[PDB]
């Protein structure tokens, strides 16, 4: 039990990650087809929010005993 | 100096908030005009990630001495 695992972070990674993924595939499949093809935009966005959310979810509620 | 104010979260709230806002205004102004009008979607999304990111940014790097 390193961190108290609050809800001020889990909501950011959960809501931020999920929402992003969706709004991303949409903003790219609807507003991304104009830019280039629709993979670089939604793709780069997913990868970003992905690595970020992960690092945050760990620093907030790392899988310590999650896999003891 | 309550918290060390890391960057594992500051990146999620900063990048997540900014990106979300943009990807939202687009996914709604392009893929939202189909749903209803294009305000309920992008709007609810903005407010959501807004209050969330804020609560997180504060719980991590609250404006303690920021305005002492």
């Amino acid at each position: 039990k390193s961190q108290p695992l609050p809800l001020m972070r889990q909501v950011q990674i959960a809501a931020g990650g999920l929402i992003l993924i969706g709004v991303v595939l949409g903003y790219t499949v609807n507003s991304g087809f104009f830019l280039l093809s629709g993979f670089v935009g939604a793709g780069l966005l997913f990868a970003g929010i992905s690595g970020f959310s992960g690092m945050a979810r760990l620093l907030d509620k790392m899988p310590w005993n999650q896999r003891a």
